[PDB]
């Protein structure tokens, strides 16, 4: 189609912004179509050193075909700035769920880690590493499914040289793997250690590694310094054990224990239709 350009949109509010890109709602005038629109400002990300961040995001997101990602439907600049149009999760982000309802009932729980379990089974099974998985990263559409979002950080590995391991910094320290602090790599396996974080912080209300600054989680990640509540679902307390391991190749759901067969047989998902979770209606929050 033809490149779009900003005058074809009318602009609205502010829906996320970042230290150096915003997200604005949109809608298109030709079709009258609602986008979330990523905008950076090119003298920004140049000076700051951001670009190969936002190459990322543009590579990794054009490679993603699945109902539980954002997904990147356009691109064009102008003298100022880039424009990415994405789609609009209205809903916004998982967390502010988390936040306002305290911590999610078992069903609640059970679709929600299904959805992103799926997600992970296909990002995976692209070869990509998202490294930021968290649940400011996992949006919530009009119809309560999840679009993951936040590429910049994630990586594609490369086919040609069976990589495995990644050797850039980056992630958010509730959620960084053991590996990547003591190895300095990530791998595939990373983003379920991110899993079991998240699982756990939707039944207990936390992220399990918590203080108040950076380097006293590292130290609690490290030895893996947790502890379950009371009331704790049994048997998604046994599936967290499972994946909060610190060594990355006993992770239930990570290649060398047979990938993601045996974790979507785990018992705490028993009920669960795999095949298709996005034609689902989803439990209501409260
Ligand atoms: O931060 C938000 C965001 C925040 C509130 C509501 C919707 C969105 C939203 N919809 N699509 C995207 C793509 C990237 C970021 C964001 C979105």
């Amino acid at each position: 189609p033809r490149k779009k350009r900003p005058e074809d949109f009318k602009f609205g509010k502010i829906l996320g912004e970042g230290s150096f890109s915003t997200v604005v709602l949109a809608r298109e005038l030709a079709t009258s179509r609602e986008y979330a629109i990523k905008i950076l400002e090119k003298r920004h990300i140049i000076k700051e050193n951001k670009v190969p961040y936002v190459t990322r995001e543009r590579d990794v997101m054009s490679r993603l075909d699945h109902p539980f990602f954002v997904k990147l439907y356009f691109t064009f600049q102008d003298d100022e700035k880039l424009y990415f149009g994405l789609s609009y999760a209205k809903n916004g982000e998982l967390l502010k769920y988390i936040r306002k309802i305290g911590s999610f009932d078992e069903t609640c729980t059970r679709f929600y880690t299904a959805e992103i379990v799926s997600a992970l089974e296909y990002l995976h099974g692209k070869g990509i590493i998202h490294r930021d998985l968290k649940p400011e990263n996992i949006l919530l559409n009009e119809d309560m499914h999840i679009q993951i979002t936040d590429f910049g950080t994630a990586k594609v590995l490369s086919p040609e040289s069976k990589q495995a391991r990644a050797n850039s910094f980056v992630g958010t320290a509730q959620y960084v793997s053991p590996e990547l602090l003591t190895e300095k790599s990530a791998c595939k396996s990373s983003d379920l250690w991110a899993l079991g974080c998240i699982i756990y912080q939707l039944v207990a209300g936390l992220p399990p590694f918590r203080a108040g600054n950076e380097g006293l989680i590292f130290a609690k990640i490290i030895k893996l310094e947790y502890d379950f509540p009371e009331k704790f679902f049994p048997k998604a307390r046994d599936l967290v054990e499972k994946l909060l391991v610190l060594d990355a190749t006993k992770r239930l759901g990570c290649e060398e224990m047979e990938g993601y067969g045996p974790l979507k047989a785990h018992p705490f998902f028993e009920s669960v239709t795999w095949e298709n979770l996005h034609q689902q209606t989803p439990p209501k929050l409260t």
